[PDB]
């Protein structure tokens, strides 16, 4: 999910970059990979040619690309009446999860499982969504999301009966 | 969110920028670098050829890339009577904050807390957003809107009695 930027701290008349998928650059600073995939890893290689135009033996750099967790799932207890504990899970399995609450709220766990307090900021109705973080700090696309409805406590519709009965 | 305009005081036979990215550019005005971004900061340098052919001094200038906070949350008292206040806040930090109105109306605010007075221009319904400002007044992205109802007051439905009791 992140980019590659190459570059050298040398001075020289002109510079040459190569390296996987046919990166080709010509600066001391070439344009930034992009959006940076499996295809991009692997060794950059760098000459120069000096102000008296030798050339330079060239040396190189190794760089790899981390992949992200596939989309997770999300179960939520949906059909929830106002007080009751909301509670969240995922069979995902990382090193922290990210979950998103439909206003943007946006906190994290250590586990699988989260519960919200109806007393805090994210006891929201609405399309939540998660995504999962592992160990090399790379992250999930988002889950597909899991609509939650909390429900109104209605009235009591106080009773009456039949008067005094014989 | 802003762009990055270079140019040179200077008369030249040509001109020859370089910088970050692969930039490069053959004028005393090279054309403006638009949303520029971390990837666009860094040092650029600029060289010049004179009248009869001789080059110069390559001089340089450091530009920097400040970042916005990232998009804010918002939580208002939505289910609202009119005359009631009108309360609106977020859990984002900054030095400023942006509130914006349905219609366009567009305020701030010192802190994370504004509030409407049913008598101002702002007592709207719909969809409020929000924008953080930081200390480089560099401004986030807008929130999610987050939907306002405010509800009319119903009449009375004068009751009656059964007539005299007994």
């Amino acid at each position: 999910g992140d980019d590659i930027a190459l570059s050298t701290s040398t001075v020289a008349s002109s510079y040459d970059w190569s390296g996987p998928n046919g990166f080709t650059s010509n600066a001391q600073n070439p344009v930034v990979i992009t959006n940076a995939t499996g295809s991009n890893a692997g060794v950059y290689t760098l000459s120069i040619v000096d102000g008296n135009g030798c050339s330079s033996a060239d040396t190189s750099v190794q760089v790899t690309v981390n992949a992200a967790p596939t989309q997770p799932s999300m179960t939520t207890n949906s059909p929830i009446c106002n007080g009751a504990d909301l509670v969240m899970s995922t069979s995902a399995v990382g090193n922290s999860y990210i979950w998103r609450a439909p206003n943007g709220a946006d906190t994290t766990t250590a586990s699988s499982t989260l519960t919200i307090v109806p007393t805090s900021s994210l006891y929201q109705s609405g399309n939540w969504t998660l995504s999962v973080v592992n160990a090399a700090g790379c992250v999930s696309p988002a889950s597909i999301a899991s609509a939650v409805e909390i429900n109104s406590i209605p009235s009591t519709a106080s009773a009456g009966n039949n008067g005094p009965v014989c």
